[PDB]
């Protein structure tokens, strides 16, 4: 059966002190009685307050990015700084950083490896664009992305790895990905991990859906065989994130 | 009379909670009896603790980077987020971001203009590399970089602008940039601002030296016509930064 599900809130580059404190207390108010790891990835600026306001025992705090080492990298935040700050979860390789901020497969893979080596739980993001999917390259791109990461890890490292599949191809179109399309990509990923890493690793690996999800379709997405939770974008800044948490049963 | 000097501590991608707390309290302990604006640019993660713990009336806090607007930019921090956080100073266009993180003259310029329009005091960084200075292209590069910024601003915006000259060319060689080399580059910048923006603007503008500054050479560097302080790298993480402050008297 499925391993422990994860409900991750990627706030992206958003938030004010007052609005986040209120959303934080909403999360604090939620009764969560099943086994699920909830994650809040705030901006670097808001990590201190999120550490301070978020008291729900099923929640942990994550960063949205880092570089591997401290030093002369003005504007960036390193893994040791986050570790010293009590942050033990991190999102790496998000489609927005791959598109805007120069993160090639190799750059993502080296960050993921460094984060695992530093003791982090890592939500490593993969996924293909619309031009890639329409040209028949979904499997090429997605398995290239994860192999680039895998080649920098050891088998035991995967206990600290979570995969988030982003259907980047669905943005801008008039139709979100279907649950069947989501399950298709998740099943492809898990099949690859079983074959190249190990069936034991594949059975314990969490593969999170990273497309648009709301309280109405989250339950159906989680009902899919190879879906272990969500890495949520805009809905994670809203009260309906609670309904997404509840959709992980 | 020179305009009010600035002593800016660019901590870059460095710091732990305990070591920054002690450094902040050292800064807090300093007796500063002349008109100078001290600036601490910490990592995003440490902005909260620097806000809480830095109580010296001559100090303000700064970010080391930002993007212009909030939205779907995972890992980045925007100007509105920093403004909501009470951060009113920012370093933009640092040579490390130009080299490593794709910040062209245009990208730097658009960030500077957005930060000024949002109410920020901006330390805008310019400077030429070794290959550029060896090519006899110091004036070409520095004046191109500042013209790219200036054309996105109006004359009154310069009341919120500080220029930091970085002698990138000096790193890696065995020769320290001399005080006279620093002064000649500042005079070039000052002369250009006078001609293209206005003599009034040039007289009020703070041009900070952003090379290797320490407690031993800071006074010699400051006692030059067109140097108005410093944007300090490694020494700003050390008690020596206090002597750099004193050198601006
Ligand atoms: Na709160
Ligand atoms: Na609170
Ligand atoms: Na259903
Ligand atoms: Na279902």
């Amino acid at each position: 059966s499925k391993p422990q599900p994860i409900a991750a809130a990627n706030w992206k580059c958003n938030g004010s002190q007052q609005s986040l404190s209120e959303l934080i207390d909403l999360f604090n108010s939620t009764s969560i009685n099943h086994d699920v790891q909830c994650v809040v990835a705030s901006t670097f600026v808001h990590l201190a307050m999120t550490k301070e306001r978020l008291s729900h025992p099923k929640f942990v705090i994550a960063a949205q990015n880092a570089i591997a080492k401290s030093g002369a990298f003005t504007g960036e935040v390193s893994l040791p700084i986050l570790k010293d700050f009590g942050v033990n979860w991190i999102v790496l390789g998000h489609s927005e950083r791959r598109a805007y901020y120069g993160e090639t497969n190799e750059i993502v893979a080296d960050k993921v490896a460094a984060a695992v080596a530093s003791g982090f739980m890592v939500i490593a993001c993969i996924g293909e664009t619309l031009q890639e999917r329409e040209s028949g390259r979904t499997a090429v791109v997605v398995l290239t992305q994860i192999a680039a990461i895998a080649k920098k890890l050891k088998k035991a490292d995967w206990a600290k790895v979570v995969i988030a599949y982003e259907p980047v191809w669905a943005i801008g179109t008039g139709k979100v990905a279907t649950p069947q399309q989501a399950q298709e990509a998740h099943a492809l990923i898990r099949s690859w991990v079983s074959s190249k890493i190990g069936a034991d690793v594949a059975g314990e690996l969490r593969i999170l859906y990273g497309g648009s999800v709301n309280g109405k379709n989250a339950r159906t997405l989680y009902q899919q065989r190879d879906v272990n939770g969500f890495a949520v974008g805009g809905a994670s800044l809203k009260p309906e994130f609670v309904d997404i948490i509840k959709a992980t049963q």
